[PDB]
RNA sequence: AGAGGAAGUAGGUCUCCGUAGGUGAACCUGCGGAG
């Protein structure tokens, strides 16, 4: 018998307000956003590590901000990983201009970069100023990841998307 | 002004918060903020 506790901040309290996970994988549930908690108890009917692992990292990925949908498919796919990307990780300078420019070169007016370089990639990424998360398989999240950094290096984003599709379109491939 | 003669050139998304207004619980718009 195992238990595992799990913080929200407060961004996401109607989205969690809105309702399965011991009917999902038998692992039973509490929660409370006063105390901003969410607790996973292993009764019975559960058999694996594995699982109750798998519980905590969807909850914590609802938690971090990403939709239901994206959500059950990280529950779903055992292949599917996240990852936290700070914006100030590895830096070209010194300067608190950082955060608007960078954060507007990823993203662009109404979402447009970040929605393409979604598409050309595969991965789902959202983006609240500092922090930046990926979701995808591990090679796509790497992929966009050498993106990002290039666009807070400062490329132009043309170039980068056009260097993105093609390594996008060679990864794809098999032989 | 005249018919001939001769010649040459051809780049803030998402969430939340505080606002002000709108049709009010909510919801929308705009602005100011934190993630």
């Amino acid at each position: 018998i195992e238990t595992r506790k799990i913080p929200i901040p407060p961004h996401r309290m109607s989205a969690l307000k809105a309702n399965p996970l011991v009917d999902h994988c038998k692992l039973q549930v509490r929660m409370n956003i006063k105390e901003k908690r969410v607790e996973l108890r292993s009764s019975k009917y559960t058999v694996s590590n594995e699982a109750l692992q798998m519980g905590a990292d969807f909850v914590s990925a609802f938690a971090m901000g990403f939709d239901i949908d994206d959500a059950i498919a990280l529950l779903r796919l055992d292949s599917l990983y996240i990852q936290s990307f700070d914006i100030k990780d590895v830096r070209q300078t010194l300067g608190p201009d950082a955060l608007s420019r960078a954060i507007g070169r990823i993203a662009g007016k109404d979402g447009k970069t970040k929605f393409a370089i979604e598409n050309a990639t595969k991965t789902r990424i959202v983006l609240a100023g500092s922090k930046v998360h990926i979701l995808g398989a591990f090679e796509n999240i790497g992929m966009a990841r050498e993106s990002i950094v290039s666009l807070v290096l400062g490329a132009q984003p043309g170039k980068v998307y056009n260097n993105l599709r093609i390594i996008a379109s060679r990864m794809k491939e098999r032989w």
